[PDB]
């Protein structure tokens, strides 16, 4: 019975992400997931990967003024895991009405007419097992994809494809 | 007391709009205009551009469930500005510290990969004229890429590589 | 749509309420709801509660002349809704612009320098929960103060300051 | 930190509760829910319902040497619904053969030549829709009296004819 029996994640550190500065919470146990796809290149091996994460969070924070990176969490094609913001910290990913009840997980990549591998599938969705058993996200929590709460082509038409047949997605 | 033209604005009515929901007011004069891009296809008749006027709007409202079309003006591929929640109304087009301190203008298309026709900037840049003129737009105000202030590839390439020379672009 | 319904409420008969005269409908589902106080004296129990809910429907009907009490919904701090023209009928509460666009529930009592009891609030969100699940109110219904859309006190300052905290609150 | 759980329950510390020492856990969704009175005394304040919760409790605690107060909730004359045990605590109410397999819900007062009120019967038929809501309890629950299932004169003559008129009481 251990207390955590979940998840591989690539913590911030091993990314070598920029030092956060959010400190507004979400209330745990969380009920609904949003997953969008950064819409850039993606990147198929960790050292590869975690350049990317650290890309993006410079976009966020650099750029845009941002705390840190919007996502809780961010998903390789090298089918690891990247911490974002994580489970506790309301991320900025799907607008002030979703962003303070919601997880945002993002591929990295552009779904149009890519699918991600596999591996990245098997990533996302034991991470959200991951969640449910540690109680971060409800056991009946609900996926949606970013389109389906704003305006946009977010996650990409192969990826929002894939999520609908998820045993959690609900429109 | 001098008012002077200037819409060839085509009025919600005439698009057959769905009447809109919002109560939110914009200050005037608004210092800032956003530069989005639909994603969407685009329109070059007014025939198609009122329907796809009315095809944006209706995923906003009856999709997303939100009070009208997010933009406070969209522009055609027709040459011709179609009226959205227009000069007075908070916009949800640029996320919330920009909405409120805005006017969002999206052009209806994917600009990733095309140009807009110089109609279409035309139509643009004389709504913006016509916005100072009204006193809805300081004379000195500043045109931001939705890309700037929020995390997207809109404008698309293309239409942003194009507003970087306006006179009014600010970083 | 469903048989029975959602939370509990003190039924019109039940405090001994006055035949309603009024037939404008309002529109489901409804976007807004707009928190006052009624500035008078307020109650802790079931009996005054429903005292006062006769006392409010009184001046209401029989010294301004309105077809039945202008709340939608009033709240007791016995922790008690009492049913005031129901989900289906247009209020008098908040004016001519919101009338028509909202539900009007008020705390009964004067909430300037006092808060309502945490059983109130619970009350009223509960109440308004029950909205979204009858489909009365949208799922992304806007809660407001009356202050907000009128020039007025109400709901009273400390009121206000909590209602400001809910998750569905838009200024 | 969000809105209150359904049901508008008086949370346990809202009473001046002693802390629970239960861990007997309930395994959700539970099938079976008991009525049953406590022969107290009864209560139509907030006010005079928390003391009777409190009463109650202590009664169970410091003389009987239970865990907590036995009853999952209690149901006041003021319209309220107390926290006892709550939805996932194995309660003492029923018995042995009763107690793991069902939500006791319990009636301050003696119900033998007398009813609750109206609001008290709508707090309870309200809780235990909630209950669904929440998964706690079966979508398809049933409800016997305390009568019914220990020898008892619980819960009183009056309030156990009433509930064999509610649809989800089973023979
Ligand atoms: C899911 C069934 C109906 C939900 C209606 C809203 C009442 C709240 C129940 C959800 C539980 C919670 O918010 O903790």
């Amino acid at each position: 019975e251990d207390p955590p029996a979940c998840g591989s994640i690539v913590p911030r550190r091993e990314w070598r992400a920029l030092a956060s500065e959010c400190r507004e919470r979400l209330t745990r146990p969380v009920r609904y997931v949003v997953v969008s796809h950064t819409a850039g290149s993606h990147c198929d091996t960790p050292a590869s990967c975690a350049q990317q994460a650290q890309n993006v969070q410079s976009y966020h924070v650099r750029n845009l003024g941002w705390c840190d990176v919007g996502y809780n969490f961010l998903i390789g094609e090298d089918g690891l895991v990247y911490e974002g913001r994580g489970w506790n910290i309301k991320g900025a990913h799907a607008g002030p009405t979703w962003n303070p009840i919601s997880i945002g997980i993002s591929f990295m990549g552009n779904y149009m007419n890519r699918v991600p591998p596999p591996r990245a599938l098997r990533a996302a969705q034991n991470l959200l097992a991951c969640g449910v058993a540690l109680g971060a996200l409800r056991s009946n929590y609900e996926v949606k994809g970013h389109r389906d709460v704003q305006p946009t082509l977010s996650p990409g038409d192969r990826l929002y494809e894939i999520i609908q047949t998820w045993s959690h997605y609900r429109a």
